[PDB]
């Protein structure tokens, strides 16, 4: 199995993990595409210009999409990035983002070479 195949399934199982039981109570938020008319964040999309959630990243992960882990993890972090950008570092929705982030963070770090 190449390497590119190798670091593609250790990301898998991290977004496996990211989507997992064990994380859900702070994951959640982060599972499907923000729905601002949803949640009244009427000025979410002036201010990300590029949407992303974990939904997105598995879609993309199952259409083989991503080519190397580097394209994953832009894609993982992207979706932390538009949080902290978007709302107060007070807020709820951050504390649960620097969570999750800290759970992808140190897996991603144990990426196979
Ligand atoms: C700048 C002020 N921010 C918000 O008004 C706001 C509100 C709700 C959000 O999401 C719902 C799913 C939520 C609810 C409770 C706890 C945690 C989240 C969000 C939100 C969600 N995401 C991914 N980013 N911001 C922002």
């Amino acid at each position: 199995m190449g390497k590119l195949s190798e670091q593609l399934k250790h990301c898998n199982g991290i977004l496996k993990e990211l989507l997992s039981k064990k994380h859900a109570a702070y994951a959640w938020p982060f599972y499907k595409p923000v729905d601002a008319s949803a949640l009244g964040l009427h000025d979410y999309h002036d201010i990300i210009k590029h949407p992303m959630d974990l939904s997105t990243v598995k879609r993309k992960m199952e259409n083989r999409d991503y080519r190397d882990a580097q394209e994953f993890a832009a894609d993982v972090r992207l979706m932390f990035s538009n949080c902290y950008k978007y709302n107060p570092p007070d807020h709820d929705v951050v504390a649960m983002a620097r969570k999750l982030q800290d759970v992808f963070e140190f897996r991603y770090a144990k990426m196979p070479d």
